């Protein structure tokens, strides 16, 4: 279903939102992006509350 | 001064905001990001209205 990206950091802050096929994909996609980008913030995943938490 | 990033696309949509030293830098930075991230959306720059326009 619809997932939501929460961004926490210093050089960047904000919230994105995407809908993937499911838990395994949205998760797969947003990871693809925030695993580096000089942020590699702390990862968090929420399935049943559609959320992500990135923390530099 | 304060610049603003407008995101237009399919896999991603949203708005970010950063303050750079000036027109040459904010421009330089946001370009650094949206020139490939599978989006490489159309570029647009606004100095006097602090804005950017990305379009897949």
């Amino acid at each position: 279903m619809q997932y939501k990206l929460i961004l926490n950091g210093k050089t960047l802050k904000g919230e994105t939102t995407t809908e993937a096929v499911d838990a395994a994909t949205a998760e797969k996609v947003f990871k693809q992006y925030f695993n580096d980008n000089g942020v590699d913030g702390e990862w968090t995943y929420d399935d049943a509350t559609k959320t992500f938490t990135v923390t530099e």
